[PDB]
């Protein structure tokens, strides 16, 4: 079924929290990218690290939940590709500092499965929270 | 004419540099957003500041040129809205430090004019270059 249907189902599963069910939406192999410097992968902001498979995606959603709300402004869809436009308004577990990060979430869907997850977000604001 | 045609014309005018001609593509009033913290607008990275009108957009393109290449991976179009996905690979004028920032450029087009320009990019990588 559709690219847009797949994405809306992803947003609702993400809003609902269960990481295993979130990962169920993801392809076995996943292209995972983040607008964070190479050298700061697995740095002070802990989820920032490279990922490659569904199980990796699962561990990611378990980890943002360990270390808060989110608004979705729009969802642009153009074929197999989509961009979720919103804002993260969370608070960093360790430092206690509350932060807001605008994000654009780029997704690709093939056969109802997410094959790409590329986050573009205010990396410096998140970083200063940690 | 189309949303996608308008955008491709913007990319080519940007690649060609002339700021006045770049701004000619922009609406009189423009919604201008950046994935940078509020408190760092007009900070050490100098173009990071709020903008509101065509002339503001023009000064922006004069300023990134004062203070290097760019690749466009894709352009997603969904109605009046588009997202340009690429990477900035420039080098900071003052510090000499070379940087790479992935970006997603969100655009809205109305009557062939850009009314919104919302950049989502690796703010921390740019920031560390300055
Ligand atoms: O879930 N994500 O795609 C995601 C990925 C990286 C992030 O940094 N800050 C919030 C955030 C969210
Ligand atoms: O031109 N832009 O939309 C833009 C806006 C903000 C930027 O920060 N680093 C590169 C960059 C480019």
């Amino acid at each position: 079924v559709s690219t847009r249907e797949t994405v809306n189902e992803l947003l609702r599963r993400i809003a609902a929290g269960d990481p295993g069910r979130i990962a169920e939406l993801y392809a076995e192999e996943v292209s995972w990218k983040l607008s964070w410097p190479a050298g700061d992968h697995m740095g002070v902001v802990p989820w920032i690290q490279q990922r490659s498979t569904r199980a990796g995606v699962e561990e990611h959603f378990r980890l943002i939940a360990d270390h808060s709300s989110a608004e979705v402004f729009s969802v642009l869809v153009d074929g197999a590709d989509a961009v979720v436009l919103g804002e993260l308004r969370n608070t960093a577990g360790p430092t206690g500092r509350s932060y807001e990060a605008p994000f654009a979430l780029h997704l690709t869907v093939e056969n109802g499965l997410v094959t790409r997850h590329h986050v573009y977000e205010d990396s410096l604001a998140v970083f200063r929270a940690f």
